[PDB]
């Protein structure tokens, strides 16, 4: 079916191209330098150059050949990072939404889904991204201070006199029942089923690793409870960024006249989101309750874990796979599109759903689930020069990056022995002090050198 045929897009090595606005060349290099030291092969490019241009055409024709040649090569793009705002790369109008979407980038000439995990790193000045970047260093790297705050949420079935009662609060009751809750970690479940909602937005200060509001919204609000651009900016959760999730309208519209709700909760320094993930069009109840809970799913009755096919938070929490924060948007275009195809109650194409949803912020990024487990592993004394490879310890499935100077020498991913085998596309050939991470999901990462 589509889960099977259409699955999670992660791969490994990790492989991410790369489109930025010129102006951004200074700004991004801290982030390019940590996801090559953190395993990316990066193909990096800039707007200023002819290949790739400043007009939709040219961009989209760049990127459709890289991953074409790519792909052609064994090595095909993973991600696809855009790093600006409308002004340097544009989007273009959904054929079924009519508002501005990024899907064309990814979907590569003729296909119906993306070819590539598509974020946007939406900033209107350098100051702007490197909010982000710094937001997403933290993050990434466990270097808050307090990691308290990620073993809370914040959850909210919006208002709506009809709606809230029938599929707002169904929405919210089936995270909790089955992944935000004790027994998964979370100490502080803050959630909102119905008014009163006093109180609720001054969790966003106090500390949590996730917001998620269901209900409605406009290009620059969550709009009851209120939550809008001029709050975001007032926000004061220093050093504990969230992912946030917007199943509503508009909030990701980001080539509004003024910023969105979804580029404000990432651009705004030392507070808000590192990332967001929203629509630019309008969204709908149904298609946004099988988004979240999976399909089968039915207005007025809480569906059950075993009644539904996968949804965003089915996919969030399993172990092995949809690990990213582009991953989690993905399954809910899949539940929504599962839900039509199975003849699920629907009233808009798939293809909406998959123009519709976008990231804004870095949708690399892989979130922790609580708090995240120590990993183990053994970093070796030395690394004897010219080899091909590595054999290094480390956690099953924990992916390690060996690097220097932010150019990536040799990755690999450990076995269900505890091995792994690190392929040096670049070997070894000069003494000095290499970078090793280790990274996994939900697991802090390891960020060590070895002296050679
Ligand atoms: C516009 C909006 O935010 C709501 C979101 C509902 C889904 C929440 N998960 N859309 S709407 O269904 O209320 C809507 C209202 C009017 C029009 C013209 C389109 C959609
Ligand atoms: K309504
Ligand atoms: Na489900
Ligand atoms: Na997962
Ligand atoms: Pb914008």
């Amino acid at each position: 079916d589509v889960y099977t045929d259409h699955g999670d897009l992660y791969n490994t090595p990790v492989r991410m191209l790369v489109v930025a606005g010129a102006k951004f060349k200074e700004a991004l290099k801290p982030w390019l330098t940590w996801k090559a030291q953190k395993g990316f092969y990066l193909d990096v490019h800039y707007t200023d150059e002819a290949e790739v241009g400043t007009t939709n055409a040219s961009i989209k024709a760049f990127i459709h050949k890289k991953y074409n040649d790519g792909l052609a090569a064994s090595a095909a793009p993973v991600f696809l990072a855009l790093v600006g705002d409308t002004d340097v790369i544009s989007g273009e109008k959904g054929k079924k939404t009519k508002k501005v979407t990024d899907l064309y980038y990814s979907a590569v000439d003729g296909d119906y889904f993306p070819e590539m995990y598509t974020f946007r790193m939406s900033a209107s000045s350098p100051e702007e991204l490197t909010n982000i970047i710094d937001k997403v260093l933290m993050y990434e790297k466990a270097t808050m201070p307090d990691k308290s705050y990620l073993e809370k949420v914040l959850l909210i079935a919006g208002a709506d006199y009809s709606w809230n009662s029938q599929v707002g609060q169904p929405t919210i009751k089936y995270g909790m029942q089955y992944y935000y809750n004790q027994e998964h970690g979370y100490t502080d479940v803050y959630n909102y089923l119905k008014a009163p909602y006093t109180g609720c937005y001054s969790h966003l200060n106090t500390g949590v690793s996730f917001a998620n509001y269901t209900a409605h919204g406009s290009e620059t609000a969550w709009a009851d409870p209120l939550l809008t651009t001029s709050q975001l900016k007032a926000l004061t959760n220093k050093d504990k960024y969230f992912l946030a999730i917007g199943n509503c309208c508009i909030t990701a519209q980001f080539d509004y006249v003024q910023p969105c709700f979804g580029e404000v909760i990432t651009r705004v320094k030392e507070k808000g989101a590192y990332a967001y993930i929203g629509s630019s069009p309008n969204s709908y109840w149904g298609e946004d309750y099988y988004w979240s809970v999976g399909a089968n799913a039915v207005f007025g009755v809480q569906p059950t874990f075993e009644g539904t096919s996968m949804g965003s938070y089915d996919a969030t929490f399993l172990e092995d796979s949809y690990n990213t924060v582009n991953s989690i948007m993905w399954a809910g275009n899949l539940a929504a599109t599962h839900a039509g195809n199975i003849g699920n109650i629907t009233h808009i194409g798939a293809h909406y759903y998959w123009e519709a949803y976008h990231v804004l912020g870095d949708g690399s990024v892989m979130p922790y689930r609580a708090m995240p487990k120590t990993n183990t592993y053994t970093l070796p004394a030395s690394l004897p020069q010219n080899q091909a490879s590595y054999s290094i310890q480390a956690s099953a499935g924990s992916y390690v990056a060996i690097s220097k100077d932010g150019v990536l020498y040799g990755t690999g991913v450990a076995n269900a022995s505890g091995v792994a085998t690190v392929s040096m596309t670049k070997q070894i050939t000069e003494n000095g002090n290499y970078d090793v991470v280790i990274t996994r999901s939900n697991y802090l990462p390891v960020i060590k050198q070895i002296q050679v």
